[PDB]
């Protein structure tokens, strides 16, 4: 059964709520972004109403085959009228495709459910501008002041430095970039393009890149490994014993491998400056592990709550225990203490 926080009163919308089979009272399903834990149920025996960005509904028909006649892509940044209810759609800063939606209730009431986010100065001169919020479904997942991280253009600088010096010291070396599921493509992306390369990777994931509108996409991935010198494999794979196999198939090619494995937060974060991050390194093989997150940090998600001023917030993260949400809850009153509203 779907839980509360999933549900948008006053309508019959669901938000992210795939995996409940058919919710009671429920005439349109928003899903926010093409990944697991959000789309979770859906497939192509799906018969009801899906409302999304472009990006996920092409997802939603090539890699999961949901059928066209099902698959209802919304513009960004536009009034849209569905089954009665005026919604907008609004760049999350999460993964391609990944939206929050803002629903004018037929009562009065304005409500935002962010979907995944990273919060961002920009959202200030968005739609979000122009009126009030009553309640806020908000991502949670780094709502503690320990979670600190750098911008993702100061991790992108690291990565690119990093991964120019080893290859011009050593032009036998291959990149590897780990990857599960959509997101942080800029990694790859930003590495390639300073060496002079194409990204290879499995028809799987190439797949899956095709149907994300990236500009001149054609002219930087590729599925011919052989003509790579950074290639994607999954994350799984970025240890060890799976980069030493890895460099076994690659011919005698190379001789040395420089990988990545881009997390969200970890502990190394509480001490070290991303200028001052090491690898990890067993003979030729070297792993780093770069703080690249898609997800607000505490103080970017403070931020955007003091400048919204919701009257009530509904957190949809660490929801399951009770000491998450007391934590949450007293960071709330802080902020709002702190702002006066
Ligand atoms: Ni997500």
């Amino acid at each position: 059964t779907c839980p509360f926080y999933k549900k948008i009163p006053g309508t019959g919308f669901t938000v992210d709520a795939f995996q409940y089979g058919v919710v009671e009272g429920c005439t349109a399903y928003f899903l926010t972004h093409f990944h697991s834990d959000h789309y979770a149920g859906l497939s192509k025996h799906f018969t009801f109403p899906v409302y999304c960005s472009e990006i996920t509904g092409n997802l939603l028909k090539n890699k999961l085959h949901v059928q066209e006649q099902y698959i209802h892509p919304l513009p960004l940044d536009t009034e849209c009228i569905v089954n009665g209810v005026k919604v907008v759609l609004l760049d999350a800063n999460h993964c391609p495709g990944a939206v929050m939606i803002l629903f004018y209730l037929p009562n009065g009431t304005v409500i935002l459910h962010t979907g995944d986010f990273r919060a961002d100065p920009s959202m200030e001169r968005s739609l979000l501008a122009d009126q009030k919020v009553h309640m806020l479904y908000l991502d949670t997942t780094y709502c503690s002041p320990e979670y600190t991280f750098p911008s993702q253009q100061e991790v992108i600088r690291f990565a690119i430095n990093t991964a120019f010096e080893a290859v011009t010291l050593n032009p036998h070396a291959l990149v590897v970039c780990g990857t599960y599921s959509i997101g942080k493509e800029k990694v790859f992306l930003a590495i390639a393009d300073v060496l002079g390369s194409k990204v290879g990777m499995s028809q799987e994931k190439y797949k899956t890149l095709q149907c994300l509108n990236i500009p001149e996409i054609n002219s930087l991935i590729t599925t011919d490994m052989c003509s790579s010198l950074v290639h994607l494999l999954p994350m799984m794979q970025i240890n060890f014993k799976g980069l030493q196999s890895h460099l076994k198939k690659c011919g005698g090619k190379y001789n040395q491998i420089l990988a990545f494995r881009p997390t969200g937060w970890t502990h190394s974060n509480k001490f070290t400056r991303i200028a001052d991050v090491i690898p990890q390194t067993k003979g030729n093989i070297s792993i780093y592990g770069i703080p690249y997150s898609e997800h607000s940090s505490y103080l970017e998600m403070k931020r955007f709550v003091q400048w919204l001023k919701p009257q009530k917030i509904i957190p949809t993260v660490n929801v399951g225990t009770w000491k998450s949400r007391s934590t949450m809850e007293k960071y709330f009153r802080e902020w709002k203490l702190e702002a006066g509203y």
